[PDB]
């Protein structure tokens, strides 16, 4: 009751249509998943463990909208032609939960694909997921106020917004620091990584401030749609390319497997 879900009725479309995105991500995490399963015998030893965060990252990510599209399925019942809450069953904060694991194997296959290793990926590595657990926590607390406290909201989302700034300039830095080390041509394909990095996470603040917005049934509809468009571009097409740049470079570090399947 502490989020906006709980405050409108939805036409059988609205419900429908979040029915459907939220199954849809689940077939998507699922069907990828198995990419990457399969893709993994040609991965090198020093990048494999990149592709299995990718597997790990799709089924955590794959239970929890299957969660979440059971949670609105047992919490809303179609009484006199609408869609009406029946049980506090739904919520979003189990996605923010689930972030503090996702978002660390996220960005710890990058380091890996970095070719960071030892004493300096053990320190990068503590510091971003140090600060990725306060833009979390702090996200968290902030979206229990999104009915009773937007004021509040606003205030947890700048704190929030400051590690994430700072997350990312610990990022950027080691990308542009490390791409020279890179090979088989993936000095190029990191920055886009990059980029595709920035654009799909800042979808979530924006997905985030819906309640300040548009605070009605139609807005809780859009921020599923972006939670969805920001879930496959910030894990699968993330996890592609990442994939990616760690079989090119098998292939170019003398890793025959990689070299016969590209
Ligand atoms: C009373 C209210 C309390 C407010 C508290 C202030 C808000 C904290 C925000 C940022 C501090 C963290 C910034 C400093 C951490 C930098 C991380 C670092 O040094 O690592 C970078 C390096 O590239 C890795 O190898
Ligand atoms: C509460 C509101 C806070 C206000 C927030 C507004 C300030 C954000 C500024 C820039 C975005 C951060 C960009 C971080 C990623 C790019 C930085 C980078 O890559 O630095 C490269 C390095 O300097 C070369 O080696
Ligand atoms: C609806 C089902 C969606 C489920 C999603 C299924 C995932 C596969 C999708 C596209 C692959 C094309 C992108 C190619 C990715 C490049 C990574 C690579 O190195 O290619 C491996 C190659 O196949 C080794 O022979
Ligand atoms: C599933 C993968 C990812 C990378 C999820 C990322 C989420 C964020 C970057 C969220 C950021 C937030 C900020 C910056 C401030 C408002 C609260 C949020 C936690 C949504
Ligand atoms: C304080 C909370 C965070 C604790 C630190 C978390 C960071 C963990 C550090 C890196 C673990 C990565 C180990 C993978 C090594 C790859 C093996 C290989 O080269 O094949
Ligand atoms: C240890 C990792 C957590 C880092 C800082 C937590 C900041 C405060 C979060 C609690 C808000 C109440
Ligand atoms: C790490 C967390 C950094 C500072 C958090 C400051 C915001 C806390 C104020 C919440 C508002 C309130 O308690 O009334
Ligand atoms: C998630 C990104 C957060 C961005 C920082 C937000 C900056 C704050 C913007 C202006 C604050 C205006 C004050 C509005 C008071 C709201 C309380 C009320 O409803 O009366
Ligand atoms: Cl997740």
């Amino acid at each position: 009751m502490k989020n906006i879900e709980s405050l409108f009725d939805y036409s059988a479309g609205q419900f429908e249509f979040i029915d459907h995105l939220l199954t849809m991500g689940v077939g998507v995490h699922f069907a990828a998943l198995i990419f990457f399963l399969v893709v993994s015998q040609f991965v090198a030893p020093k990048y494999r463990i990149a592709t299995a965060l990718s597997c790990i990252v799709m089924v955590s990510a794959g239970l929890i909208l299957n969660s979440q599209a059971v949670m609105w399925t047992d919490a809303y019942a179609y009484v006199d032609g609408s869609y009406q809450l029946q049980d506090l069953t739904f919520s979003n904060g189990y996605r923010y939960v689930n972030w503090m694991a996702t978002i660390p194997c996220l960005l710890l296959q990058l380091l890996i694909v970095l070719n960071l290793k030892g004493k300096e990926l053990f320190s990068t590595a503590t510091w971003l997921i140090l600060a990725a657990w306060g833009m979390i926590i702090t996200g968290y607390v902030g979206q229990l106020y999104e009915v009773d406290d937007i004021a509040q909201l606003m205030i947890w989302g700048a704190v929030s917004t400051a590690f994430f700034v700072v997350m990312n300039w610990i990022v950027g830095t080691k990308i542009f620091k490390n791409r020279a080390t890179m090979l088989g041509g993936t000095d190029s394909t990191i920055t886009k990584v990059f980029w595709l990095m920035m654009f799909a996470w800042t979808l979530y603040p924006i997905a985030y401030l819906v309640p300040a917005f548009m605070n009605n049934a139609d807005g809780v509809v859009l921020r599923q749609l972006l939670f969805t468009i920001a879930d496959i571009s910030s894990k699968v097409i993330y996890g592609l390319m990442i994939t990616y740049i760690a079989i090119q470079q098998s292939a170019a570090a003398g890793y025959v497997p990689a070299q016969q399947a590209l």
